[PDB]
């Protein structure tokens, strides 16, 4: 189903991303690993081949643009071919009072959740243009992201981004054959990584723009946008 | 009803940002208009003092952090305080395929209309928190910050995490008696500068966190959101 798809993950190394390379790679994917983590990739990717997964390792900081080139390059050599499927999952954050956050929480914060998947979208985008082959990006943003917060200020808004971000690209790339996907999880007991996996790959074959495995944030949700449609002007 | 307030405002030699500093001059505001076109500086205070406005020019990249704290110093410097009012209205733009867009397009683009407002909010608010006095800070940012777009991909991005940024603030900063509002005009025949700033004064007088005088837009935004909302999971 996913059988000869190579599947380029960030964060992959743990958590959301290696569900993914898990649940991709058990449908078929040959799995490339990249996080910053040199001993947890080792390690994710060891227990991908004990699972009978083609996977290669990449350590490798996404807010380094150069180095993102240089794996997009190493992907090509090892597998022969740009990544059909890319996903942005690589994520961090640090709770405090918005007032006091500092210039070193915004590089760090933005860097990673915006920045990181700028430079994730300019590496590769246009290598799968080139490929002319069918393909697909997931983005795994935040419902914190259709919401800004006192505690996690930089870290939503940086999701705000990246969820807007592929809103757009999903209309860009659609000429391409390559779908768009932005997963936001309810992370503000809490779903499994496996089962947020299993959804971001139903979401891929589907080809939905969001995918929110939350039934309960629904009325959360439309209270938030209700408040905003309440603003605009009469009449 | 502004006098003896202090108003600091970002691309305020033109457009919307000089159709503030003119009415909240009129209201009363000292107005300090930043903005990174020096000659055009120089012609917008000239054109503020000639109406009666107190005013000063201070040419400004607020992409520069180190030169916006010494802007910050500048302005306890002439007016013998922090401004009691910021607003983050410098902004730019430029039209393409969401898939060609460059590093380039992308560090200026985010710079200004992100990292721009992240310098601001870093720089002031805890000089305006320090003044103890009441206060207001508006970012104007923009109708596509709701929805990510082809054409305009990486402005849009970064108008929604600035959106998404003052709904944090605004919860931070409550309890310190500085409201806070986000403006979020259509530009996507249209509504002129004097207008819109006439809005914006409004929705600061009323503290409100939205600010969208654009009675149009309403069908289409209620018609985003519910996309999103029905993307949510059943049950
Ligand atoms: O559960 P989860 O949401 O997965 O959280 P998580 O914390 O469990 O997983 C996050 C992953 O993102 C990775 N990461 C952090 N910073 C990175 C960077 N600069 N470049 C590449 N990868 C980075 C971490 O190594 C980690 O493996
Ligand atoms: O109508 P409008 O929305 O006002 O559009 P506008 O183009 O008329 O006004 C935008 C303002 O933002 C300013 N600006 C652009 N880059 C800047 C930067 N890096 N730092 C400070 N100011 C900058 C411009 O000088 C301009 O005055």
């Amino acid at each position: 189903d996913f059988q000869d798809q190579v599947a380029f993950i960030t964060g992959g190394a743990s958590g959301a991303g290696f569900g993914q390379a898990k649940v991709f790679g058990q449908a078929g994917a040959k799995i490339v690993v990249a996080d910053v983590r040199a001993e947890a990739v080792e390690k994710a990717v060891a227990e991908l081949e004990g699972l009978g997964i083609t996977a290669h390792g990449i350590v490798l900081d996404i807010m380094d643009r150069e180095a993102y080139a240089r794996a997009a390059d190493e992907v090509e050599a090892v597998f022969g071919q740009a990544p059909t499927l890319l996903s942005n999952t690589a994520g961090v954050n640090s709770f405090g009072p918005i007032e006091k956050t500092t210039y070193d929480d915004f590089d760090w914060i933005i860097g990673v959740n915006l920045n990181g998947v700028i430079n994730g979208m300019v590496t590769f985008v246009p290598r799968m243009i080139a490929s002319g082959r069918p393909g697909h990006i997931v983005t795994v943003s935040s419902l914190g992201g259709f919401m800004g917060s006192a505690l996690a200020g930089p870290y939503s808004a940086a999701k705000a981004a990246s969820i807007n971000l592929m809103e757009g690209y999903r209309q860009g790339l659609e000429k391409y054959g390559i779908g768009v996907s932005v997963c936001t999880p309810a992370n503000i007991h809490g779903l499994e990584p496996e089962k947020l996996a299993e959804a971001i790959k139903k979401g891929v074959e589907d080809n939905a723009l969001y995918i929110i495995p939350y039934p309960e944030v629904r009325e959360g949700l439309e209270k938030h946008f209700q408040a905003i449609i309440d603003s605009v002007a009469p009449m």
